[PDB]
């Protein structure tokens, strides 16, 4: 299991542009186009993102460039963040691919403010900080994936994806 596979399951596969669990164009593997509630601004992202005339729809293997594209850059934000750098660095291999998701569901930002509970995965309580981590926005709208992911910080293993 890895990355991808993980944010596979999360975040599954459209061909076709749909809007998120917030109401947002999105497309692929969690792919979103914006924010804005025009469809042809979302159309125009997406031609923008692929480089052609699309019209709302694309190829799996065009799916797949953006998905990789999206966790590479996932991970750079997180190299280039000031908060997120060092607790990625401190964690062992599993438990970063769960920040990685994280930031690819939040963003940098996003993640940057749980302070807390960042700092808690800093000093490796891991049941403080599921806890931690439980009282968000973020568990309140999505609480399966959350916790999935928050099992992950928990026990440095993938069962909660098998
Ligand atoms: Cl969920």
């Amino acid at each position: 299991m890895n990355i991808f596979e993980m944010l596979r399951i999360d975040e599954g596969l459209r061909l076709k542009i749909y809007k998120d669990t917030e109401g947002y164009y999105t497309i692929g593997i969690g792919h979103l186009l914006t924010k804005s509630p025009s469809l042809n601004a979302a159309k125009s992202e997406l031609d923008k993102a692929i480089g052609r005339n699309t019209n709302g729809v694309i190829t799996k293997d065009e799916a797949e460039k953006l998905f990789n594209q999206d966790v590479d850059a996932a991970v750079r934000g997180i190299l280039r963040n000031a908060k997120l750098k060092p607790v990625y660095d401190s964690l062992d291999a599993v438990r970063r691919a769960a920040l990685i998701n994280m930031v690819f569901q939040k963003g940098e930002t996003g993640v940057a403010g749980f302070t807390n509970s960042l700092r808690m995965l800093q000093q490796k309580r891991w049941d403080e900080a599921a806890v931690n981590l439980a009282k968000s926005r973020w568990y309140n709208q999505t609480p399966n994936r959350a916790k999935r992911v928050i099992t992950t910080f928990r026990t440095g293993t993938w069962d909660a994806y098998k």
